[PDB]
């Protein structure tokens, strides 16, 4: 991959792998979540980030993603090239945004595309914190000045609020662990694992007759490599829409919320 | 990547992703798992075999016959970091009517040094049967022509570790991890539990101060019986000694046995 000619994003090409595709003979929207933050990884070094800053290093601050919204309109196949453009703007003292455009490669038309939140936070004490001007101050130079929106649509499906689904469930999966694949260099759950979870109280019926086009996942709390998730879902509505939550086994903390959009094969 | 000049080996290079590194900033053996998969893929693929990971050929499709793993041994000397560059070559090769050979060497890139090497027997199996069977003259023509005629070994060493016999872990183990289910991303497009996720499963009951202190140099994984996508599974692990450690899966309910294995953990 490389920046842009003017610096403000990175492109990256990608040919996706055997393994990386799923019943669908097409690639999984968890390949392509991983494929999100590859990119996402490779513009940060390119400018020198390693997500955060000297300043966020020094007060023990990272960011965290609070949301995530991804759309496809087809899912690549096994050895199709595929490009992701990504780059991220300032919110304010809300946050940073971070969008993705996934093309193909040899027709140049759009595949997909993505956009996620994230908020500044203290690593210790898990305490979200408004934006300073000393932090956006040096990472605004990194970032398109203009509005630049992957969702530019007045009223779009990636900022609406999504409610808390209600015991019972139409569906569950139970006793949900993470293995040790599951973490990043830091001991954390990978945030696409979340996305699986989610996906597996989804019924055999709809994987057999539907594929998924939007997923929606607002982040409450991390999942440590010792606890359990329950995933719960239930259907809202040719298209089918589900609500979702995780929550911890035990207790029943929640941990995610979300929706996906289903259409017809 | 590409068939060699001979057309009797494949070269493939991967740079290491950043969600593919572990606890110590290098590649998972998991990730190094799926290269060597994903650059078998390519070499079935480049002369004309099938892609389903059964790697079919003509007189095989239409007798429902499929390769299956029996054996993956695996030794790493060193893990590469993210972003390096990688180089995989494999080649396979005919073992009389027992079956196939499918071996690789990693490279780093830069330097041209090994920093691991691998090999897997497959055997051939009826899919609806589960059955065996040992390998007919007629398929042996077909897949011949794409060896190397001369024995070409990995782990060259006669009697070496990769064809060492595995016993049973007997009860009480002394670490296990249970109640293990697949997801969905576990699960080939066949609909498979993925032969690399049950080298996740055996590593999960690996205590954690053995993680701490210790790098994986080798793994040797014996392939008994499929788990199903609605299977549970428990794994067991009982240190043997460098620490060594034998390693057991079953199923979590009647103790079915699905995989037996072994690991060497070198000091950091
Ligand atoms: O939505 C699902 O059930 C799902 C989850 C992961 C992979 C696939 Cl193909 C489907
Ligand atoms: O069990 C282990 O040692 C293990 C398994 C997967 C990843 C890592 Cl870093 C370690």
């Amino acid at each position: 991959g490389s920046l842009t000619e003017d610096g403000l994003s990175y492109k990256e090409k990608f040919v996706v792998r055997s393994y990386e595709v799923g019943s669908n003979k097409t690639a999984t929207v968890e390949t392509i979540a991983n494929l999100l933050q590859e990119v996402g990884c490779n513009h940060a070094q390119s400018v020198g980030f390693s997500a955060t800053t000297t300043t966020m290093r020094k007060l023990h601050l990272i960011w965290v993603t609070a949301r995530m919204h991804i759309e496809i309109y087809k899912y690549p196949a096994w050895g199709d090239v595929v490009e992701i453009e990504t780059w991220c703007q300032s919110e304010g003292r809300i946050g940073t945004r971070r969008d993705w455009i996934l093309k193909d490669s040899v027709t140049g038309e759009v595949t997909g595309r993505a956009t996620s939140k994230w908020v500044m936070m203290n690593q210790d004490t898990r305490r979200l914190q408004k934006v300073s001007d000393d932090v956006r101050d040096e990472y605004l130079v990194f970032c398109p000045q203009e509005p630049r929106l992957a969702f530019p649509e007045e009223n779009n499906r990636s900022l609406k609020k999504i409610p808390k689904l209600e015991d019972p469930a139409q569906y569950s999966m139970i006793g949900l662990k993470p293995r040790r694949a599951d973490l990043d260099m830091n001991q954390h759950v990978n945030n696409v694992t979340y996305i699986g979870w989610v996906l597996e109280s989804i019924p055999q019926e709809i994987v057999d007759t539907h594929e998924l086009q939007v997923i929606t996942l607002d982040y409450r709390r991390e999942c440590q490599q010792d606890d359990v998730v329950d995933s719960l879902t239930t259907t809202t509505s040719n298209d089918s829409q589900f609500l979702h939550l995780l929550r911890l086994s035990g207790d029943g903390q929640e941990i995610n919320r979300g929706t996906t959009l289903w259409r017809k094969k």
